């Protein structure tokens, strides 16, 4: 099993660079829009606590510089919706891919496209944290670079990147400019709230195991959903949702091992542990593989 | 830091898909020219032990369905070189990137796009491995997926994926037909060599994690160059070059933690184990970064 990015190639073709004086960042062409972090309109002196209502007022159209490569895109509109800068050009991008946009839920996963200067530079899966911070490699002059899920040729973007934390972790909103998680757009230290383990993945990891034969920690027991998100409470794992219930359901009729029943074997690895023992040539439980990720890897 | 690949677009404008008979794979379409695998002229009796000088001749370009999305490319010409064929199509590929065909030493890293029927599935990077073998996450259908790097702009195709060996390893060629090892394009059971760890990238990312904060590993010991390798001998690590201490210069120059007392570092690991102790979140030694990929991801 190893994390697997989708191709990147419907992203690339949307990526532009995003100049405001000396301030510069990735942004996203979509028809005729580009969307990006109103970061951008910050001074150095603004960065710390912007006023960015008071920002935008002394902003014109001509004040901002998008380019394709070297290509530059002329402004024709601007606004600002939440945390994202949303600029008006005068040209439709002809690569444009059909599209959603879609606020993703803790634990899922998605593909980084990882930019500079508006240049992409490397792709890699990445998962959101329950506390809404994501395990990503950034170095400066990636803001803006998105994240996104591709299904039948159309590209769920999920993620646009903003910040990094103090403890390197990093930080951003969805594409209508929401934050993941209580952070802000300022140059201020923000911490994560503590991270716990993604339930709903480790169980998909079970299930993989189960899926290529690896079935040692299956035992005899069952537990309710309750029962069970009380105690992986005291082991720092994340209570499940009834919609992670479901999205477990194509692995556990695959298997025939109830949600619950794995659940029950979560519970036992969790209060006694593994003794050397390994799961998928593994001691370490995985946590960043969603159900549709095994899947995806399985069949 | 994290395993990355480069951008796939410039690849993914290139995968077709290629038929004969019942028998398909994927192939790379580079101006008027169509590169496969020639095991997709074997039906299911031939891929058992195919004579393919023989099988070859027996074909006309007519028994060769290319196709590139939806649009079928006409066959004009076909000719075999070592394991690859050869199709020269009526249409040169529009999206034909600047690119370059190489061969890769062991220890080098590529980006792979996996590919099914045609159409690109996802990416990661994989490594060229001691015996010539990767760790690839390839199901039924992947014959013909493509390894490569980029280097501003132009493609360096270094690997066409063959066939999956019986302990889930991958085999394959370069884009000029030769195998990587000593293994041939026939269905039958085959084995690789022993498997040599690979001690320059190991190195490299030991360097990585100092640079990302983490340091319990480190030592005060102090080692030869031939004393690591030695130990490095003994637990079927490579042995290390003065060429992989220059080559480890920048990480060591950037770090201050001189080449050989990393290895004196390695050198406990090796021989006391990491006491259940994870390394940028790893419980063992990673070898499928290089130098290069540390250096370019760090900075
Ligand atoms: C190491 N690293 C990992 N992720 C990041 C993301 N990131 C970033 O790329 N840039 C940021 N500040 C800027 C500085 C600029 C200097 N010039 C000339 N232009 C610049 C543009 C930007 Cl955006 N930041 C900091 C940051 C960005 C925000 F969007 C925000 F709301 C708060 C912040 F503190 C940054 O984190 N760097
Ligand atoms: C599980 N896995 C991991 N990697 C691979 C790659 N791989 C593959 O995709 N296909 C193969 N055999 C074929 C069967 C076909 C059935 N039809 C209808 N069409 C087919 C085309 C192919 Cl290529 N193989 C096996 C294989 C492929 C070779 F190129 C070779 F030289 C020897 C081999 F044993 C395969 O490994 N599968």
């Amino acid at each position: 099993f190893r994390k697997m990015a989708f191709p990147s190639g419907k992203v690339e073709g949307c990526m532009v660079q995003v100049t405001c004086g000396t301030t510069t960042l990735n942004g996203l062409w979509l028809d005729d829009v580009v969307y990006c972090p109103r970061h951008v309109i910050c001074t150095s002196e603004d960065m710390l606590n912007p006023n960015y209502e008071d920002l935008l007022i002394r902003k014109s159209n001509h004040n901002f510089l998008v380019q394709a490569g070297n290509v530059q895109l002329r402004v024709i509109g601007h606004s600002m919706q939440n945390c994202v800068l949303k600029l008006k050009v005068d040209t439709a991008n002809p690569k444009t891919p059909k599209y959603k946009f879609v606020r993703i839920q803790p634990g899922q996963t998605f593909s980084v496209l990882a930019c500079y200067n508006g240049s992409p530079s490397g792709v890699y899966q990445c998962a959101m944290r329950h506390n809404f911070t994501i395990k990503g490699s950034f170095l400066n002059g990636s803001c803006g670079s998105v994240g996104f899920n591709i299904d039948y040729d159309c590209v769920s973007f999920c993620y646009m990147h903003h910040m990094e934390l103090p403890t390197g972790v990093h930080a951003g909103t969805d594409l209508e400019g929401n934050f993941y998680g209580p952070f802000v757009d300022r140059q201020t230290a923000q911490a994560a709230g503590t991270d716990t383990t993604i339930t709903v993945n480790v169980l998909a990891w079970l299930y993989a195991a189960v899926i290529n034969g690896d079935r040692w920690f299956l035992n005899r027991f069952t537990t309710t959903l309750n029962d069970f998100n009380l105690v992986a409470m005291k082991y720092n794992y994340e209570p499940l949702t009834q919609d992670h219930v479901d999205i477990l359901g194509p692995l556990s009729a695959q298997t025939g091992i109830a949600v619950l029943d794995m659940c029950a074997s979560l519970k036992e690895l969790l209060q006694n542990g593994m003794n050397g023992r390994t799961i998928l040539g593994s001691a370490l439980l995985e946590d960043e593989f969603t159900p549709f990720d095994v899947v995806r890897q399985c069949s």
